[PDB]
């Protein structure tokens, strides 16, 4: 018997922030390893070569972000589990970001050549990077509201949130509704394609980007409907703060739809 | 019960050595399309920039090489299905080196700097690309018979050779000899410190080719000792002709060892 | 039944005072044996030959230790037998830092050459000898606040206590953490690491430290948990004061953790 | 039962010659580092500051140690299970022969002025390395024929043989002639003073030797007693050659005597 | 059942008192013999020749004398039969010493050299030898407050104290407490080395009265603890009226403990 | 059962013969630390002040010896188990002059002024010190056939060979003959008595001789009557070669006579 946790949802919709504030900060840091990166040319692509650079094509690419995640607003309205979607999604969102600032400190993979001209450079101090870091937080990386002036490193997370949505949205609806699963999923291909077609991040940024995030969806899926994590002591598992949020819950959620609302 | 399939291991090895060869043919292509590939200055790094370059680093990774493949005709020889560890080799080696034909076309990488000498270059025809295939392709890529004279390309095949013989030595012994494992392990992690000490390959080209040959390996043979090929259609797996090679064997293989000589 | 004695935990709290005081004497006769100490050039070492100097390093060993430190206080105000593990850590590092004591005295060895820029010297007399041992004891021999001015003598202290306190974090815990089993273990080996990186101690100063530890505390626990103390005349235990202090508890203690105050 | 195995103590003896030249050989390494070594003043001891050197002192131990070692013979002339003991010896002195060798490889700590007339030196090159390493070697490193002509270093090899045999005797003679065994205890602590005593070795290096020497003796004992090797998958015993050796003895070795001559 | 007597123990307590006065006056009379005593080179000695002399050996001796005399004092206090151990030292003292003042008479031994410097000397008459012998009576015979001035005679009376408050400490606890047994006898025989070191005994004098008090000492309690007086006429008692003080008391006197003050 | 070995009797009697050079050899050492010890004045005895020396006490002193002997001879002629008598001699008269060896390199303790004609000394060689000890050897000490010319030193052997004949004599014959054992005791007294008459060794000098054979004697007997060298592990008797002449003489030995001899 699944109980609703009203207060562990806090918790985690605590997290996932703090990670994304944390992500902005390595992204200031890291952008002053090398001064200039607009010198060198791009190295030959597959892809970047043969397509001309659109300079609207990136702004399409939020455009399918922001109906996916009002599509998947009204189902988790619509959803008497209102707990557990959104506990699922922070606690997912929070651990891929993590991926994504280990996979950039490392090494530094950029496109050497578009959005060129973005000003500041030289941060050289210890206060002023947050001020940088802070309009990077409170701007969601969009181009609409320009925070993210220049392009960004490997791991794209523009096709980790693309992706990570459409999951939740095609898995959470009754298996009967074949025709907005198919319309979800054209809208994250059309979203990564644009990606490629902007000249901001290589073939292999995207491709790696969207086998991580596939990857970890299943892998909670499968071990939260196994229910191993008191089970047996079978891998002791490394999602962050795992257990902690799955151990009220016992078997698979059901899908059953009500409404929220006392006026109907 | 297991009965040794001779005629197909025959075909399994060619698989293998065709891989090799289509493989090393793709790498003079991408290399045409760069011209020098050896005058930038190299992207940021955490581990290329830190310890400065050892010029005998590279040779040490590639003598460990022999040390894992000596032990492992050790093992294959005192085998009694010599037909079944070789077929599941050939049958690995073959995906792995695919994927790296892939990503190779798909992105082009290098380290930009070291051997920065190799002459020859802009071979524009059909009758001598092939040429320098033949002379790389039986050169069997090391660097003490010089074939590999200059730089290489995004996931290093030097680590995907040592981490699938490092797996293979430690899954077809008994399960009692965990110290030849720990010296299998010794040696490969001090064959891909050795690696990124030269100053050759990224220190994320050496992460997701020690990532993919592991996952590769766990799931080939999980899928086996689980029989999944028959039992149900789980998956449609989709390894190159796993139905073909697999369907004569149940269950899983023994560990006792046997003697082919009749001269005690 | 565990009968939490707090009378005899203030005497084993006071048994420690009094160690570390002797201590900080015997550092000050033993600087008085030879004048110069570092003006020697120092020994083949295969690890203060190949890592240059860190300045640092030394200042993050004890942010290391204080880590620690925080860790396992809050096991300590957790717990339901608090007196016990009070007690047992104060019977350990008080049997240690006698040892530490007996291995200075016998002979000297140090590192020739760091901190020779240390003013003071030549304290011969009874009526200042002291004085020094004060500043050193009321400083707990930190290197932050600046008491640690010279050099130190074999059988380092700081290995002592970084280890002691990362064995007890692992101990009195659920046998169901592990993250922060391995967390700690990073800790322990870090701080060690910065100790030979700052050229404060030879390569066998800190391995036969890490051993000591190890030993004496495995030894402590499997000959309390027989209850070896009034089992039989087994080997005349050699602690000192260790039937006195454990003759009250029976058994293995147990794991329960509680909330000392009443205000929820 | 106690099967005698002639076909492994051949094993044992030529491990035990490898590991003696490994030892000779690393010994001649580690002299080449540092090339005086007779010019530093001495480190501040309590035994070799008042103690003055005795120039015959290092003979006696050298006459202990053959006298310990004819009663050993003796001891192992009629003996029932010979082999099993000659087996025991050798896996014993290897690994704390190896044991030498690490300790001296990190660090070397030499007596700075005996020996300071011994000549030759400066041996840089491949071909005269190897003849010094073969005249230590068959040498035995004995003071009496000329081979120990310059210092030595960290974990004398005389205590280790001194203590080694000591306990072997007192080990393996019947438990009702403790008059022999306060013997060869005198003859031990003996041959100890006077390797102190003639300003050869250290008081630590000495201490850690006898303690070194004793623990692994008596841990191999009482593994070997309690039948650890095929009992259970308890710690993965670490001693060089362990299970091979002990697996055709079960239990614990009686002390039979008998007469081998069959010529009364 | 033990009933304390405490008459007798004031008889008895008397009795040394009047022997150690009469083992003084005896003093005077030899050495009024011979006149210089300190002019004749010594005998050959094993001891007294290799060591040189050590002026503060001597005062050590009666530093572990107090300590001795200390503890005794405690276990006299806190013990519950108090009136029979303290008859048993003024029976025991008394008859040592009673042979001491013997052996001076009928051979009279005193080292040839030391402390040649007192003056005085010659008190020929009956109304001054006795002044003499108060101020020895009355001083203990010690030197820290000096008045044993110069040399002592045959059958040293530092070692039959030192040993007699030895044997009494370790047989009068109970048979647990084998590490105050332990330092007693590490205080006895530093009190035995630094009495020869000074060169105020020969080797032999020590020997002969370390040996005559455990001999007379085990005797006693042996022909007590099995109460041989009474059970039959076993070998005619020659102690000096042994059977009138132990008379009423049958057994062995326990090891228990009693405080005899009522304020806890 | 008492079973005569004639085999153990010629094992004991060498081992007596061996102490008796071993003896004779110290003797000659011994003497050349001092080179003269004739120019002392004897040290004021109770004696010798009194008593004037008489040239002729000492001639008769080993009269009585050979008439000692002669009777103890004719009833180890006259005795049934006249091997266990002989090995009786032998191994207590071989433990009292090896206990003469310990006390002489000790301490010298000789008569200045008596034998004072003694010729030779200053034996400075390696070689020739072995004549003078050959002529000790067989010579018996004997002052008829002379030999021993010169001083002795403390734990005169005349006392000892004197008091050892006259015990066996006594108990060893039928407890109804109470009178030739009175004479044997007035045979012992006027020998001793002239030794100390002659001015050739001290007073303290016999009574030291008289006591430790005298214990010795009584303490070997009681411990063959008692059987305590496999009866339990009391004491581990410390006499040499003990338990090897005891084991197979079972209880005590009866005092039968008979005839050895076949023609009566
Ligand atoms: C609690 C779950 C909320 C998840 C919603 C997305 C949050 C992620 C926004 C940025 C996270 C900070 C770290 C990333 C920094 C950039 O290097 C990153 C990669 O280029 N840019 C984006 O993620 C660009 C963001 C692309 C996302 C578009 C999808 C639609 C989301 C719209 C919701 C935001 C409200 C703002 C409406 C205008
Ligand atoms: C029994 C099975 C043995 C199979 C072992 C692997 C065979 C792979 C043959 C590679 C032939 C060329 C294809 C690779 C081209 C290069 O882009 C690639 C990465 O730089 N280099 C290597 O793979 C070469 C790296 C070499 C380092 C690993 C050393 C182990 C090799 C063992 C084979 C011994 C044969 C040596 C005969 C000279
Ligand atoms: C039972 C209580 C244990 C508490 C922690 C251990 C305290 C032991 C301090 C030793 C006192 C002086 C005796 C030794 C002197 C030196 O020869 C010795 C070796 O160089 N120094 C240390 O051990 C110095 C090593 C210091 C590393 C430990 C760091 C943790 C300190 C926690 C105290 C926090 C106070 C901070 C307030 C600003
Ligand atoms: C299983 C065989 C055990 C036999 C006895 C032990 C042999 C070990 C000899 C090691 C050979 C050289 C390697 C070590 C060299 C030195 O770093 C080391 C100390 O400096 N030497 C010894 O420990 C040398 C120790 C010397 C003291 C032992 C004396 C007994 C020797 C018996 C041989 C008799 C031959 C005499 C012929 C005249
Ligand atoms: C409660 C029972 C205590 C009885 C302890 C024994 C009492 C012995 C008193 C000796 C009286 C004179 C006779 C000895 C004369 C000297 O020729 C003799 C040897 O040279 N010296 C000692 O015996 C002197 C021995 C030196 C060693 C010190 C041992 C004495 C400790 C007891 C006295 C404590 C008084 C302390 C007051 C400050
Ligand atoms: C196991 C059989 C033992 C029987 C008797 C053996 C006596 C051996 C005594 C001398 C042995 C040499 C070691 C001692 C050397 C001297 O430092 C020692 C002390 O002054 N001399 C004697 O004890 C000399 C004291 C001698 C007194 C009489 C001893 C009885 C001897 C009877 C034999 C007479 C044969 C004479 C024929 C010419």
């Amino acid at each position: 018997r699944l109980d609703p946790e009203y207060w562990k949802t806090i918790l985690s919709c605590i997290y996932v922030f703090i990670v994304f504030g944390f992500t902005s900060f390595i992204m200031v840091i890291v952008h002053e390893r090398v001064p200039d990166m607009q010198t060198y040319p791009p190295l030959p692509d597959i892809f970047l070569d043969s397509v001309p650079r659109i300079p609207w094509a990136f702004a399409m690419t939020e455009v399918c972000g922001m109906i996916l995640c009002y599509i998947w607003l009204l189902v988790l309205l619509l959803h008497k589990h209102r707990s557990i979607l959104l506990r699922r999604l922070c606690s997912l969102m929070g651990t891929v970001f993590l991926l994504r600032c280990f996979t950039m400190f490392v090494t530094s993979l950029s496109v050497p050549g578009q959005h060129l001209q973005c000003t500041g450079k030289i941060y050289g101090s210890v206060w002023e990077k947050l001020h940088r870091a802070f309009a990077i937080w409170s701007g969601f990386g969009m181009t609409l509201t320009g925070v993210h002036t220049c392009g960004d490193y490997m791991f794209s997370g523009h096709t980790v949130v693309l992706t990570m949505l459409n999951f939740f949205v095609t898995e959470y609806t009754p298996r009967s509704w074949n025709f907005l699963h198919t319309l979800s999923w054209v809208l994250n291909l059309f979203g990564i394609f644009f990606i490629l077609a902007a000249h901001e991040h290589y073939s292999i940024d995207v491709f790696i980007a969207f086998y991580i995030t596939t990857r970890l969806f299943l892998y909670y899926h499968t071990l939260a409907n196994t229910r191993a994590y008191q089970q047996s002591r079978r891998a002791r598992i490394w999602f962050p703060m795992f257990s902690f949020f799955e151990c009220n819950v016992n078997g698979t959620v059901p899908n059953e739809y009500c409404w929220p609302f006392s006026k109907p």
